[PDB]
């Protein structure tokens, strides 16, 4: 079942994965690129922030690390510090299976976007995946910046 607004953010909580990675300069999604963390889990706060536990690699090992996430005055809308100020949102989400989540990234040189697919399990159906993929062409992000990581490492083995 399948939601576009209105989220339930009691019900995004608890253990993700990683599966699709894009963003308009692939540099930054490419090994040893500053955005290509791997997620581990979402907990939602009383005071309405989420904290992202996730792995990135450290001189060829998967290090845990810790995203806090403020909810902005506009709705549906976080802020996140991690290599500059990031503006996110959920674009979708099927709370037991998938969540899409939209990123601006706000930087002295040049401004970027993130989209990431998330799944309960290591890995969603590949219609969820085409999807992901039309949404991030409307967004103007090529295809060919558009990774899959569940042949890749993306720190399973350190979760």
């Amino acid at each position: 079942d399948v939601v576009k607004g209105n989220f339930d953010i009691s019900k995004i909580s608890g253990d993700w994965y990683s599966i699709l990675l894009a963003s308009d300069i692939k540099e930054k999604i490419e090994e040893n690129g500053s955005m290509r963390v791997f997620v581990k889990d979402i907990e939602v706060l009383s005071n309405s922030s989420l904290i992202f536990t996730m792995h990135t690699k450290v001189n060829g090992k998967c290090t845990k690390i810790s995203l806090i996430c403020n909810k902005t005055e506009k709705d549906g809308e976080y802020d996140v510090v991690h290599d500059g100020y990031n503006l996110f949102r959920i674009i979708e989400t099927a709370y037991e299976d998938y969540i899409i989540f939209h990123l601006n990234n706000v930087n002295q040189e040049q401004e970027f976007q993130l989209m990431e697919l998330y799944g309960r399990k290591p890995d969603v159906s590949p219609k969820v995946k085409e999807k992901f993929v039309r949404y991030c062409q409307g967004m103007e992000i090529p295809k060919e910046n558009i990774l899959d990581l569940t042949q890749v490492d993306r720190c399973l083995q350190a979760r």
